[PDB]
């Protein structure tokens, strides 16, 4: 039986993708949450393993 | 080479996370976003292999 677990932080501070990712990449998380500072919003990187990486972008409706 | 790939829409429309894992799980996609309705904001459900699942969850700063 799962439980979904609630957490926010991984990192908030807004930084690009590339540098989410690569934090993403020293936890070995399949997915890390950073805003993007251009707009200061939620974008999700996540690992691609066809190589590439799955981006995800939340500003709400 | 990766690439960043940009996508918000999976489901914005809000719904719980049993309800976004729920599909994440069809897609079989290691996580999936969905907004909760409870305040209409940004929470993606991520597949834990461990037995669990992750949520993460953003409001902006």
């Amino acid at each position: 039986m799962i439980e979904i677990i609630r957490s926010k932080e991984f990192s908030l501070k807004p930084m690009d993708s590339e540098e989410a990712v690569l934090q993403m990449n020293l936890l070995g998380h399949d997915f890390f949450v950073f805003t993007d500072r251009e707009t200061d919003g939620t974008s999700i990187v996540y690992r691609r393993k066809d190589g590439k990486y799955g981006l995800i972008q939340t500003s709400e409706q």
